C-alpha cells in the first residue's frame, strides 16, 4: 500500500550494514526511487535519489503492531539513529529505566533511553512478524558482565583495569575477549573501538571483602589514576583513613576506607599474593 508520499524503510545492501533500516521518502508508485532522510541535510540543496529493488524496501511498522510487545532481556529491538534504525538485542534492563543493547558487528554494547528503542519486527512482504525473544548467556563472562583486565605500568607493575566484556571469541583455538572501557568520557565526535584481549589477561570483578580495619603494612589495592594498583598501608589515621603507598615508590597520599581493597588474586579460586 506504499504511496508516493510514504515514509519508507530501506534495507542495507552492504557489509557491516546487515542490521540497519534507513529512513527514506519514496518518490514512486509501483527498481524504485527513494530520497534518504539524512542528518546535516539542509532542504535548500536539491535532494539525491537512489534506486532500490523493492526487495530491500518495506513500510514503516505501525505503532499498534508493536506497542504491545514488552522490552525485556532477550528482546530484539531497533535503535533510533534518526537517519536510521539499528537492530540488536536487549541484554540488560536497568532499574533507572535505561537499557543495554548488544550489536554483533562490530560487537558492541550501547546504553539507550526507552524513547530511542522500538521492538523489532519483520516485514514478510505481506504482514508484520514478531521475532522470538532471544535466550541470553548468563555465564561468568557473559556480554555486559563487568570484569578486570591486566595491564603493565611502565616496566613491571601489574595493574588491574575495569572493563565490560562485550564478546568472547576464539581466534585459532585461543580464547579472546572483546572488551570496552566504560570510564572514558567521549565527545560527540569521539563516540572508537573495543579492544580484543587474550583470555589470560581477564579475571572476574573481585567479590567485596568487608574488612572494617586495616593494619599497617598490609598489601592492598587502591584505585589510582584509572587503574587498580598494588600498595602498602603505611599509616593508620584518624578515624577511618589510611596512608597508602604503592609498590613503585613516589609518595603517599591519604585514602579512605572505602577506596581500599584487600589485595587479592584469581588463578583458579581467588586468593592473596
Amino acid at each position: 500500500t506504499i504511496r508516493k508520499g510514504s515514509e519508507v524503510e530501506v534495507s542495507s545492501t552492504e557489509e557491516g550494514f546487515a542490521d540497519a533500516w534507513f529512513r527514506g521518502i519514496l518518490q514512486e508508485n509501483p527498481k524504485l526511487r527513494v530520497r534518504y532522510l539524512t542528518l546535516l541535510n539542509d532542504d535548500a540543496l536539491s535532494p539525491l535519489i537512489e534506486n532500490i529493488e523493492p526487495r530491500f524496501i518495506r513500510p514503516v511498522p505501525p505503532e499498534n503492531e508493536y506497542n504491545g510487545i514488552v522490552l525485556e532481556e532477550g528482546t530484539v529491538v531497533d535503535a533510533d539513529h534518526k537517519d536510521g534504525w539499528w537492530t540488536g538485542v536487549i541484554i540488560k534492563k536497568l532499574e533507572n529505566g535505561k537499557f543495554w543493547v548488544y550489536y554483533d558487528s562490530p560487537p558492541d554494547i550501547i546504553e539507550f533511553e526507552r524513547n530511542q528503542l522500538r521492538p523489532h519486527l519483520r516485514w514478510s512482504g505481506w504482514k508484520w512478524l514478531r521475532p522470538d525473544i532471544q535466550e541470553l548467556d548468563k555465564s561468568m563472562f557473559s556480554s555486559g558482565t563487568m570484569a578486570e583486565v591486566s595491564t603493565i605500568v611502565d616496566k613491571a607493575e601489574v595493574a588491574w583495569f575495569p572493563a565490560m566484556i562485550i564478546k568472547e571469541i576464539e581466534v585459532d583455538g585461543e580464547k579472546k575477549f572483546i572488551v570496552k572501557d566504560c570510564n572514558k568520557h567521549l565527545s560527540f565526535s569521539g563516540d572508537r573501538t573495543n579492544s580484543t584481549i587474550d583470555s589470560s589477561r581477564v579475571r572476574p570483578t573481585p567479590p567485596p571483602f568487608p574488612v572494617e580495619k586495616y593494619e599497617l603494612m598490609d598489601r592492598v589495592e587502591v584505585f589510582r589514576g584509572s587503574v587498580w594498583r598494588q600498595g602498602l598501608v603505611r599509616g593508620v589515621l584518624d578515624h577511618n583513613c589510611y596512608m597508602v603507598c604503592l609498590v613503585v615508590t613516589a609518595a603517599a597520599p591519604v585514602v579512605k576506607h572505602s577506596d581500599l581493597r584487600p589485595c587479592k588474586v584469581w588463578e583458579d579460586g581467588q586468593t592473596p599474593v
